[PDB]
């Protein structure tokens, strides 16, 4: 029925202008309009998609329907959606079912809709962060996986799902992994998180870096960029990690590592970034200091156990949205942010427009690599080919004003690559 | 009788959310709640009547509660018009302090809210002040002189304003003993260095969500403000270009992986601006029409005169209030304009300020300078005066437990060899820190 | 009129190398694991290893391991400024065949790799652990002969390993072979890491120069790029970044750094580090350009990237300040330094990397020639990495040492991410 | 004064020479003053005698002071900080040097007592001193040369805490600037020299990671600071000690750890002190350092370790190198000192590079001229350069380093109540 809900629809005024400052900052975003504009290779493929509803998300959305596609939206988060790029969006009569403070009830409806076309054809192709969408439509009747062509996934969370849906039967679809590309995980998990958690810290706490003891669980993508944060701030960072080469990693870089045990105890700030449940239990817990301050920068909100404190604490005292702060049995508080969900997008508008440039650039094409493409692509995983991911890379060059060298030809006879890519091996880590 | 506002807030209702802000940013603030436990008793400042204008934040709502548990009657107001957290100005109003503040004022109602906190209650005129900016100041000063017989001290707390103060002194035009608690080490080289670190990101993102990295920056001034500006932008990945008018600043900066240029310079480059100088005219009708397309402005120095935005505002083809404190101006080239807080502090105008610990090192020294214009008055004179190193020392000592310090005791052989007490002063005073 | 046996400089040196060796011993955890794990069943028993690798205090403990695990080893250094006369004076005196000094010339420094070929037993090597390809090339070209009983080589660096695929694209690989570099125990520690104090270390050494200050240029931001550029900005530099790759020139731009070319760096750098392994960095053009005393170096492997011919073809002078440290007064009376002839600069002017990240990367090493002399089998002529099970047990064996202590994952967690307790703990794309 | 100068070999001094050359290219301060003060040979008459560090930087300040029309002869204040490649090429110049690497501590204090009386048989006019030890002979012993000095520069905290010590107690018999404090010095020298002159000497002495380590430094002040910036950058962890709670908040706000000694000798490998006192390392912190732990002092004086103890109570000691000690405890455990507990930057390596250097030296040309000239602007007592010379020094390094100045308009000079040339801060700033 609706045509879209938004919350307040009046707030696209606002959101407008926040995506026209946006598409100055996502010029990835605006290459992709420019090159694949007059070809419109999306015609005719109506996709659903489950994202941040971000101004950012705006941005994707519009070039995909300037590259000539029917979209449907949904927000991949309860807490994730802007509320004026939602009304924004609404306001073209692209459909999206999205709000800030939505109900675990109110969410998975939102996807329903987003399934559905206004035109009522089932769909063709489908874009998606976490496996929410991806799964209802295999765990949650699949009579249309076969008119549909493939499927895009960004997380490293819904990744890890997909290349386990393919130990079996599931993966009805073909699919490539945008997170794999080496312009979204080494940008948008680094680089943009070292952006987004301070910032959603501050405005939950406005609390002070300088001289505080902080724990940072898990040193990987997402957790480097976070110590980075602190550290630069003048935070002590302790780490914690299970994987041998990432401890290596964060201990060759001046940060102690040692277990949750122990830095539960000294530390005063908690940031989750591993993946894995159980991250802060509830030994941790009433160890931490008064007044300390946990959250979580990682996919689903089981890295802490919000369930045990909400149980177990005498007050649960609401400061503002999003900042809970309960007052233990034992008299020490603890401050809990997002309730332990994606704290950035919680508490602040997470990763700036930039680096998410990067990201949906990978995802225009992916969209397009897949329905342009399905001979190509059988079902299973796929990962967006080299020359594509430096093509991302390359389109936001000219905005840092970055003059990039052209090898010689000469040069490139004795490098083995060609001058216009691409120039590392398969294998290359970056 | 025309009678006066007990208080002017924008809403009442929002005093139950800034007591809670408050406890929280109590505990994060040693100083000031250690001030209260220790002259609390005593009620040192039993008959003096502080009138405040300084931005009314939930830190400086520690404050104002300290100096009343210390036996202090308050009354506050704003130096800032966009400075003011609300929801810490109804809680303070909710404790029967006067307090005239609220974000989004106008110039005529600035002025109006600080000459109501100039009579206390009874009718009595202030006995102190405290000042950030030097506008109450002057404000007495200027037009209120007949109070200044009876007014035993002042105090202020930034670098624009002691800099007044030390030339109202040279002509003449000083009529109060004074205490400059920015040249306090615990100030100066923590406030304005590691909360601007902080504080000047948060101001830009709120109002933009803009990426630091990738991106040129501009940093006018490497003073403190500056020192800590651009190690926030480097820190999360900005290449930061800074301009200096002293030669040491300069090579401070050069030393440490900042190139040094003239403004003139990096309008063509950055889309980044912050300014920090204490002086007018950093950011010219030249420099911005130079600047590239939606390029962000803000100023962090006291006051708006380092941008142009008398000229922005009747230059530009059109403005466009994106939200508040947010302006975007389409220029005559066709490039675009963002400027933060209309040239005012983008930090309290577009967040809320230095973070609470650091600000327990400032209030903490304003506490005992109040304390010592207060109870030891005849000691001092009409000058611009600077709180002992023994009492600059004590600020930081208060700090230490919360962080997890472990400060090691001289002995006895060691003291003897370096000249100095096991309990200090441990520093000359031309010491630099 | 004879073999050598050992060809060093100043056999005196031995204590010395001795002493600096029991040092790197304490510094280096995983080969001394691998000597007391490897050490009783002798694996390397019956290899005679041939080892083209710089000559180092660091090298004499991957010898002395090698050697514990049954094998005979034979060495030559991998550049001719890079040996440490002290460790090869030691290694020698122990009896291993070594051909290795500093102030080597070109043609000596075939004659030591070809000293290494045959082993004091009358027997031509059956193992090859080369830094450069070099010893790969000469036995390929020149002795393909002894290609048969040469059951597998491991390389240690990038360039190498470039060497060895297009070897192998082309029909030109004659054995197994096995990339130590890529392992993510080596090139993420060694070229990041180490390169990050090995680089300032040989700038400091050979020329006592200012960081701070300064503006630099490093060509390449890969892992030695990386490191090169966070050590120079660590010390008050601000560093110029030439990128042809727009992953590495934006990941650049996002720490900080400008990226632009040679042509505009060579007017404005006074330093210059070059890190591409690729020719023709530094050009006439660009040495005409630099400011008056500016100092190139460069810490890619081999001394392709500067033009030193032209340099000495095209000044007016050149004055040695002291051994590798060259000063040319050009024609246009401006002063360029040069460092150790344009060759690695952190091996020959100062001791390259440091102990502790050389662990991590002969740790790798000494696993590789287990590898191809024990399992030649599931290694066929090609390629190979080494794989994640010990990649990580590299990085496992040097968790003590730093004191770190690291969290075992609970087997709700294990099954929850789909990994073992025990590893591999990612999958094989991951780019850590 | 007999042997006219004595150095370890003459036979270096070209090499000093073609790397005083480079030196000189990296110092524009005191070329400057080269080319100000050349012509009119302003500490014309004036008889230097300097106690510093006999290093290349040190020979540009040397030669300087020498185009200027002083006669100066030079000792070192360090047993091994003077480089003999330098120390040789001056010699040959005709100034009289007497100083050489290893010293011992009887012929360190015969080399200063020739620098005393110059080579036409009359006493030095002014002091240039690093650490005092020169003030303190001349003061001490040979006192009757106090009334023809017409004053003394000093470079060191150490020296200007005596210094100021003196004053107090009377001692003092000429005008002194402490050249130490000019902010050019002290927030460029012990910060920024420091940074890079610590890791150098350790690097050279060890070779070892500092990625990885735990590493502990003694102090927070200017040169705790940047040697604790220096390890970090390198991905040390660093823990700080601090008997100031304003320098121990300050370390707490950049991340540092700050505790007590008897805690992180039992953590850390790397041990550096930086304080200028007494006893901060002592047995009790030695027997409980991790195995193969590297110490080292950069504080002008050998008393913050306790070598004593290490040498009578150690099990064996080791020489690996000139001033690399091994010492192998009771434990079985290993400690490995640096230069024998003195200057290790000084000691191992080559101390500051040129250009900080510059800045540092620069202030003592001007100081000596000041001293020298304007003897009547000066009374006995311990005292500072003006700060319209402090920013001099600095603005004659921006040039090199390619900074490009603002420079005010009379609008904002006269809103910020200063000058157009300066000076620009209350003298109460701290920059
Ligand atoms: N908020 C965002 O915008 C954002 C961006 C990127 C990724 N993510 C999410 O954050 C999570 C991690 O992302 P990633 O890119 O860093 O993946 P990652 O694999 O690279 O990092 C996770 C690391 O945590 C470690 N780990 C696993 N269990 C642990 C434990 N109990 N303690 C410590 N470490 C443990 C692993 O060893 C691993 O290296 C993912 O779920 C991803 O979806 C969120
Ligand atoms: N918003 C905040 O949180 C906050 C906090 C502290 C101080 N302040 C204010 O910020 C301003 C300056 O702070 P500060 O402590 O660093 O003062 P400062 O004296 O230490 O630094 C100012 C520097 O700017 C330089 N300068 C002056 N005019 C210049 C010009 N035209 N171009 C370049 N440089 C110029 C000076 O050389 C000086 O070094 C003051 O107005 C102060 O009141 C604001
Ligand atoms: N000094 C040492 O101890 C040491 C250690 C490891 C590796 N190396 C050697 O240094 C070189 C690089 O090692 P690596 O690990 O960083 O390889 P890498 O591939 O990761 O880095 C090379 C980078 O240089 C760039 N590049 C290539 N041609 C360029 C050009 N003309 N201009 C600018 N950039 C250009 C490439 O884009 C690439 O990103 C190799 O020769 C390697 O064998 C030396
Ligand atoms: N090696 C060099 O080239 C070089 C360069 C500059 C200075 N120095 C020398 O290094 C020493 C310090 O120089 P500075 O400028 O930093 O002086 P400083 O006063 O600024 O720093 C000394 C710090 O150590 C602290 N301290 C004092 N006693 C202590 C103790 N028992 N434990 C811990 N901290 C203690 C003090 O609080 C002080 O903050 C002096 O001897 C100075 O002469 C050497
Ligand atoms: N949160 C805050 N509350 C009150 N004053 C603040 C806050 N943050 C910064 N300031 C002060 O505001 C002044 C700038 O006008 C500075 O002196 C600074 O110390
Ligand atoms: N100190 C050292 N000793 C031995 N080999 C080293 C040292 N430092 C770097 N290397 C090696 O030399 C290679 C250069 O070809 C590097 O990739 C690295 O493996
Ligand atoms: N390389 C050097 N040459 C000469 N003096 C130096 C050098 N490095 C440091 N110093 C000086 O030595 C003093 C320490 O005793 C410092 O004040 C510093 O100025």
């Amino acid at each position: 029925k609706p045509s879209y809900k938004v919350a307040d629809i009046s707030l696209a005024e606002w959101g407008r202008k926040a995506i026209i400052i946006a598409e100055n900052e996502m010029p990835g975003l605006m290459a992709c309009r420019k090159k694949y504009g007059p070809s419109k290779p999306l015609k005719g493929a109506r996709i659903t998609g489950c994202l941040h509803m971000t101004v950012q998300t705006a941005v994707l959305i519009e070039t995909l329907v300037e590259l000539g596609a029917q979209v449907q939206w949904s927000s991949c988060n309860i807490f994730s959606t802007q509320d004026n790029a939602a009304a924004a969006i609404a306001a073209t009569g692209v459909p999206v079912y999205a709000w800030k403070g939505e109900t675990d009830e109110e969410y998975m409806w939102c996807i329903e809709q987003t399934l559905v076309f206004p035109d009522g054809q089932p769909l063709n192709m489908i874009l998606d962060d976490g496996g929410d969408l991806t799964n209802l439509v295999h765990e949650k009747f699949p009579q249309y996986l076969k008119n549909i062509k493939g499927l895009s996934e960004e997380t490293t969370t819904g990744v890890h799902n997909l290349y386990k849906m393919f130990k079996e039967g599931r993966l009805g679809v073909p699919a490539i992994n945008v997170n794999d590309s080496v312009t979204k995980s080494k940008f948008d998990n680094l680089y943009g998180c070292r952006e987004s958690l301070i910032d959603g810290i501050k405005r939950a706490t406005d609390v002070m870096i300088a001289g505080k003891v902080c724990c940072v669980a898990g040193y990987g993508d997402v957790g480097k960029g976070c110590a980075q944060a602190l550290k630069g701030f003048g935070g002590r960072v302790i780490v914690t990690e299970v994987d041998p080469i990432n401890a290596l990693q964060a201990a060759m870089e001046g940060y102690e590592v040692t277990t949750m045990e122990e830095a539960s105890k000294e530390a005063s700030i908690f940031v989750t970034t591993t993946g894995c449940r159980d991250i802060i239990t509830s030994v941790h817990l009433q160890q931490m200091p008064d007044d300390a301050i946990v959250c979580n920068i990682g996919h689903f909100d089981i890295e802490i156990d919000v369930d045990w404190l909400n149980a177990n604490a005498k007050e649960k005292v609401n400061v503002k949205p999003q900042v809970d702060r309960y007052t233990m049995q034992s008299g020490k508080h603890i401050i809990l942010l997002a309730e332990g969900r994606l704290v950035n997008l919680g508490c602040a508008h997470g990763h700036p427009s930039f680096v998410m440039s990067n990201s949906f650039t990978n995802q225009v094409l992916a969209q397009i690599e897949l329905w342009t493409k399905s001979d190509k692509y059988a079902v299973g995983v796929h990962v967006l080919p080299k020359i594509l991911d430096e093509e991302v890379a390359s389109l936001h060059l000219e905005k840092l004003g970055v003059k990039l060298t052209k090898l010689t030809e000469k040069q490139a006879t004795y490098l083995g690559v060609s001058q216009t890519g691409p120039f590392k091996p398969d294998h290359y880590r970056y």
